[PDB]
């Protein structure tokens, strides 16, 4: 076969805080996650953030780690997979230190910082892959699932430009053949909170500038993709746990970007799929009932 690097990244799985404390559609997504794994290989699984609705987890003695988590991806190929995490607004109304102390709990839940880099190299290849998890939170700013906000300013100004820094000098001294940047907050998107300005003005220069293939995120709780005119990805992957079919902001993003969006009413929700090889990277999107919804490929570039 083609040697690659696979992985998952499903967003906005958090459940509910009634119990039993998941839906059909995060049940439905575990279940066709772990068909996935099982049939087409995955190295590692990234969620997109806001792991717990409402408001997170409280401590690493929070039941829903338990009702939420474990009892959902309980399918053994789930657990022999490495998670690597990051938080969205949910999670930082509660503790998000917990979520980041329960990597020392759980062997596959990884979440050593709010944001921190990843390096893969291809298995039988010389092809490395970075990923850059951010928190978009500390970043932009609170921004509520349920209100129509923007993250307007950073509760501490110091700590976002910190981590814009940190991203900046890591992006520019990224060696790797693909480098990958995901976070919560979407830069574009065409759906109920649509672009976030914060990202668009802060984010968005960088990605093109240092040959970053492409953003994932989730936040707006559909399936989108879309590409810009430097062929930089945007994989918007937040139907883990709910759907919503508004393409409220479809205006607000430029002409020629949107590829791909699904927001139907009556699914299951979905996630995406995605292959790197040493030639390129496709994202699948597929829906939670087991259909293949869209396919793209992003071709290897010669990075800076
Ligand atoms: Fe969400
Ligand atoms: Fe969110
Ligand atoms: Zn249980």
């Amino acid at each position: 076969a083609t040697p690659a690097l696979r992985f998952v990244a499903v967003g906005d799985w958090g459940g509910v805080p009634n119990a039993p404390f998941h839906t059909a559609r995060e049940m439905a997504n575990a279940k066709e996650i772990a068909r996935t794994v099982q049939i087409l290989g995955a190295d590692f699984i990234l969620s997109l953030g806001d792991n717990f609705y409402f408001t997170g987890v409280q401590d690493i003695n929070d039941k829903r780690f338990q009702e939420t988590f474990e009892d959902v991806f309980s399918d053994r190929s789930l657990r022999k997979v490495p998670w690597y995490v990051l938080a969205g607004n949910h999670d930082h109304l509660g503790n998000v230190s917990a979520q980041i102390a329960y990597s020392k709990i759980s062997k596959r839940w990884n979440f050593p910082s709010p944001f921190y880099r990843l390096h893969f190299k291809i298995p039988q290849t010389n092809v490395s892959v970075a990923i850059f998890m951010l928190d978009t939170v500390t970043l932009c700013g609170n921004s509520d699932d349920f209100l129509s906000q923007q993250p307007e300013r950073p509760r501490d100004v110091k700590l976002a430009r910190t981590q814009l820094s940190w991203l900046k000098k890591q992006l520019a001294a990224a060696r790797e053949d693909y480098v990958l940047v995901a976070g919560h907050y979407p830069v574009w998107s065409i759906a109920e909170h649509g672009p976030t300005h914060c990202l668009v003005k802060q984010l968005r220069p960088l990605l093109a500038t240092y040959g970053v293939t492409a953003y994932l995120c989730g936040h707006d709780h559909n399936l989108q993709y879309l590409q810009d005119e430097n062929g930089v990805g945007y994989v918007l992957s937040g139907a883990g746990n709910f759907m919503d079919p508004s393409k409220r902001h479809q205006r607000k993003v430029p002409n020629g970007y949107l590829r791909f969006h699904y927001g139907t009413e009556d699914s299951l929700g979905g996630f995406a799929y995605v292959e790197i090889s040493s030639k390129e990277m496709t994202v699948t999107y597929i829906e939670a009932s087991g259909k293949s919804l869209f396919k793209t490929r992003l071709p290897r570039r010669a990075r800076p």
